[PDB]
């Protein structure tokens, strides 16, 4: 009935596939071989993404069950907390962010079925997977960009889900760092300086924000005020960026691959709807993105869990 898992592979080996310094022009080759390496990792994601979706779409316990099991099996595996293998870049600390942030949503979702014994083997695996990545961004050396918001999302369903004060407040401070630099045209300066991806780099950039502030009302508490509710200005430059790239052609001076926005404004367009400025992207079918958490159409519309902590 709960089919069986892959098995958990300590070792991660990604490869970065940009060309140029700007991190904007794709080699295909590069791209297929990363693909493939990550194809077991990815698949794994989208499983414990979709067992779990499938729990806040009916309640039927039997998913949340399966998904306690899968995620049980690669924690006994020590699945992930071994060597991040450098290719050509940090492609594998990446994945291991991107990861944390798939299967600790995904635990979160079912957490109200784990029985003590499943909490005991799944919540010290998320903890080593969430330090690792945060003693990762102690080296100042490191750019703290889109991947640090990206990184921050796992750590702070981590620091929720397992009830650890530490990574929810290393996980505020990822959410706060993106809020900081945001100008006051609502852009991201290092995200400014990826030419034709530039747009891309803010849409991506602004999903994990929304996300880590939609963890923080399930806490109570409300992010989105933080510097004069400061996100919104990134939310409606990417918004107004979807519609005409006008304003990211002339400020890069690269003409932008056009953007359709991503699964934020599904909770985005609840909190501040502008002037229905989301409603189109919004039109624009279910949202499924198992690094985000999963379906973000269902979480959005009848929450994130089914039972408040």
């Amino acid at each position: 009935a709960c089919p069986a898992p892959p098995p958990g592979q300590p070792d991660i080996r990604a490869i970065g596939y940009y060309t140029d310094k700007a991190g904007s022009v794709i080699d295909p080759a590069l791209q297929q071989q990363n693909k493939d390496a990550t194809a077991p990792l990815d698949r794994y994601a989208a499983d414990v993404a979709r067992m779990s979706d499938d729990y806040l779409r009916n309640g039927d316990p039997a998913a949340a069950q399966c998904t306690l099991s899968w995620l049980g099996a690669w924690a006994d595996d020590g699945a992930m907390l071994g060597q991040m293998i450098r290719v050509n870049n940090d492609q594998s600390f990446y994945m291991r962010q991107w990861m944390l942030d798939a299967v600790a949503m995904a635990y979160l979702k079912v957490h109200d079925q784990a029985n003590p014994q499943q909490r005991a083997r799944i919540d010290p695996w998320l903890q080593k997977l969430a330090r690792a990545n945060l003693a990762y961004w102690d080296n100042p050396k490191r750019r703290r960009n889109n991947h640090y918001y990206w990184g921050g999302l796992g750590v702070l369903a981590t620091g929720l889900a397992t009830d650890d004060d530490a990574l929810w407040q290393a996980g505020h401070a990822a959410f706060q760092k993106g809020i900081d630099d945001i100008q006051d045209d609502g852009s991201l300066p290092l995200e400014m300086a990826r030419g034709q991806r530039a747009l891309h780099y803010h849409d991506y950039a602004l999903a994990p924000l929304v996300m880590m502030a939609e963890l923080a009302r399930l806490r109570g508490q409300d992010w989105y005020a933080s510097r004069n509710h400061a996100i919104d200005r990134l939310a409606r430059r990417v918004i107004e960026g979807s519609r005409d790239p006008a304003w990211f052609n002339q400020h890069t001076g690269a003409a932008q691959l056009p953007l359709q926005a991503s699964g934020w404004v599904e909770f985005y367009r609840l909190r501040s709807p502008d002037g229905g400025v989301f409603d189109a992207a919004h039109a624009r079918g279910p949202f499924h993105s198992p690094r985000l958490g999963g379906d973000l159409t269902l979480m959005a519309t009848h929450g994130i869990v089914r039972t408040p902590l």
